[PDB]
C-alpha cells in the first residue's frame, strides 16, 4: 500500500548528453527503490505540451518545448515507500543553485534551465505523468530478493 | 558507417535482482559508446527461444529459457566503432571464472548460469538480436556533443 | 584526549545482507577516523537485551530483539576528535526518510525498522556499548602514519 | 559574463599528503565547472602572508603561514555561473565539524587546522587571489564541447 | 559443497595504514562472495612465525616477521565457489608490478615487500591458515538473501 | 635511486574535453605514485613539433600538430619505482581497441586518434619529455607521510 507508491523520474536531454544515465539510476538502485519501467525515447512536442500544460500561458513556453524535443530523454518509474517525496529530496532543489552537495542536482549541474532531471512533485501528478509516458503494459511487476531487508 | 556499428547488450534477471543496472550502463557511457535503445521488460518464453534458437539442441536449453523468463531484463543497444567486439571485451569471458578483474563479469559475478549480462558475439548476430528485441521505432538516432572528441 | 574519543558503530543485519559493509567502513576511513576494533558475529538475544535494556518495557522490544538476532552484524569502534557526534552526523537521522543525501542512511536505506546501522548517541552510552560488545583485548592501539596531516 | 565568474580553489598540504587531489578536481569537473588554471607548487611564506594579509592581526597568523609553507599545494581557478558561492557550498563549512556529509570537508576531514582545501569567499577576494597566485599567461581560455548542455 | 569452499584473505599493515580496508572488503562483497569471519588485531610474532613456518630457514624470514608485527592487520574468511583460486586472481600477482590494472595489487600498491594483502594459495593452505587465525566460534554461518541469484 | 624514477604523463585535449582529469590523477594517487609537477596549458605548435619530432617525415604530421593544439592539455610528472613501465601498463595499449578493461584507455576511450592520454615509453624519452615540458623549477620535491608503507 504505502510501499507501493510510485513516482515518475525522467533524465532530460542534458542529462543524457552529459552521460549521467547510469549514475542517476545507480542512486535509486542503491537507495533500495524498485525500478518499475524504463525507456530511451525522443519525446514529441505533442507529448511535451501535455507534460508541460501548466506552463502554457507562461512566457516562453515554446522555447521549453523545443529544448525538451532537442534530444532523447530517459523516462522511468520507481516504486517504494514515500518515493515521490524522498525521490525529490534525492534530486535536490529544482534550481541547482539551491541544491545541496550529495543530491543529484547538487553534484551534477548548475543552471535551472539545464537541471538534468525531472521528478513528480506530488502523488497526484506522479499518477498523471506515469499514465502520460507509459502504457500500463510497460510497467513491470516483480519482487526483489532483498525486499524483507528493506521493509519490515 | 564504421563508427555506426551496433551491438545488443542485456542485463539478465540476476543483474536486475542484484542492483547492477546503473553500474552496467555507466561502464558503457564512460567508455564513449552511444546509447541507441533501452527498456525494462519481462521476456516471454516464445521470445527467449527465438533469442536462444541456436542452443535448441542443447540439453540446458529448456532450463535456460526458463531461468531467463524468471525475472525482468534490461535489453539495450549501443553504437560505436567496433562495439560488438569491444562490448564483448568489457563484459569479460562468458564463464565468470575466466573473466578478468576489470571486466563486468569478472568484477560482479561468480557462476556461468548467473552471469548477469548478455552481449552479441558477432555483427550478424547483433543485427538479429537487435531486430528481435526492438522495433525500428525504438532505436533513437541522435548526436552526442562530444563526438568529435571521441572520433576523428 | 579530545582526539581519543571513541564511539560504537554497528552494521545491522540488513546492512550485511545488502552488501554495505565495505562501503560503510570506507566512509569512516576516507574521513580520517581511526579503526580501533572490528568483528563479524551473530548476536545472541541475551547480548541484544543488554544493548537494548532501556527499551525493555516497550511493546516493540521483543520484536526488535528477534530482528537483531535474525542475521549477523558487524560491530566496530572508531576513534577521533568528536567521533560520537560526527559519527551520528555521517549516519544521518534515525529515520532514513529524514536522512539527507550524502549520509549513510540517506544514500542507502528507506524505512526506520531497516535502517542498516547503529551509532552511539553520546560519550556515556558509547562507553557502555563498547564494554558490552568488546573485551579490552579486542581494542587495538596504533598510530596512523597520516596523523599529523589530520590533526593540528 | 555571468557564466564567466571565476573563483580560486586550492588543495592545501594535508589534501596533497592524503592523496585527495584527483578526487577534489573530479567534484568540480562532474558539476559542470570549467577548469581555467592549475599548478603544483610549494608556496613561499612571502606569498602566503599576502594571501593571508587579512589575518595579519591574528595570533594564529604566524603558525598558519608556517603550516601552509610545510608541504606543496595545488592552486587552481574554476569558471562558471556563480562559482564563488557554489564552490563554497561544495567545500562545506570552514570548520569540518560543521561541514555536512556530501561536501568536500564533510566527507574528507576532521579539524579546522587540517581542512584540506581553500576557496575564495567573495568575487572581490577571488579576483585578488587569482591575481596573487597566477600570471595572466596561465589562465587558459577554451570552450567545453558540452557548454550548451550546461548553460542556456 | 563446491560453493562452500573458503579462503583466508588478510589486509597487511600497509593496507590498514593506507586506508584500503573498506575498499578491499567492497571488492569481495560486490563480486558475490560471502563474508564468514572478520577481525582487527595486532599479530604476535609467535603467530606470524607459525603462519610463515615454511620460510623459517630463509635469510629474510626474521625481517618479514618484524614487518608483519609492525602494524595491525585485518584477517578474514570468504566463502564461495572456487574462492581460493578466484580470490588469488582478484588480488593479482604477488609482485604488484606484474599485477594487472583491475586487480587489488595492480590498482593500489607498487613494491612486493609492501603488497598490502595476503590470500591463501590453495585449499590445503587456506584450511591451515583459517585454523591458525580464527577459532571455530569466530566463523559465522548465515545465508545471503541473494543466494539464488548468484548460484545456479 | 630506483624509487626516484620519473615519467611524463599528459592528458590530451579529448581527455580534458571529456572531464577525465580528476579520474586520471586519482588512479596515480591511489596506486601510490608521487606527483612531482602539474599544469594546465595550451601547447604551442612549436612545442608540439618538438614533442612529436619523430612523426616529422610521417604522413599527416600537420594534422596531428593541429589537433594537439586544438585545446588545453594537462602535462604531469609522476615519481616512483618503475613508474615509466608501470605507468604505461596503467594507461593500457596505445590503440584503445587493444586496451584491457581496468586500464585508463580500456575504460575511457575508443579510437587511437582520440586516446585521451600520453605516457613516456622509456626512461630515456621520459627524461627528454620532462625537460621539454617543464623547467627544473616546476618540479617539486617533497616526501609523502606514507612513504614507508609504500616502499621497504
Amino acid at each position: 500500500a504505502a510501499n507501493k507508491e510510485r513516482t515518475f523520474i525522467m533524465v532530460k536531454p542534458d542529462g543524457v548528453q552529459r552521460g549521467l544515465v547510469g549514475k542517476i539510476i545507480e542512486r535509486f538502485e542503491q537507495k533500495g527503490f524498485k525500478l518499475v519501467a524504463l525507456k530511451f525515447t525522443w519525446a514529441s512536442k505533442e507529448l511535451l505540451e501535455k507534460h508541460y500544460a501548466d506552463l502554457s500561458a507562461r512566457p516562453f513556453f515554446p522555447g521549453l518545448v523545443n529544448y525538451m524535443n532537442s534530444g532523447p530523454v530517459v523516462p522511468m518509474v520507481w516504486e517504494g515507500l514515500n518515493v515521490v517525496k524522498t525521490g525529490r529530496q534525492m534530486l535536490g532543489a529544482t534550481n541547482p543553485a539551491d541544491s545541496l552537495p550529495g543530491t543529484i542536482r547538487g553534484d551534477f549541474c548548475i543552471q535551472v534551465g539545464r537541471n538534468i532531471i525531472h521528478g513528480s512533485d506530488a502523488v497526484e501528478s506522479a499518477e498523471k505523468e506515469i499514465a502520460l509516458w507509459f502504457n500500463e503494459k510497460e510497467l513491470v511487476t516483480w519482487t526483489p530478493a532483498a525486499k524483507d531487508w528493506i521493509y519490515e
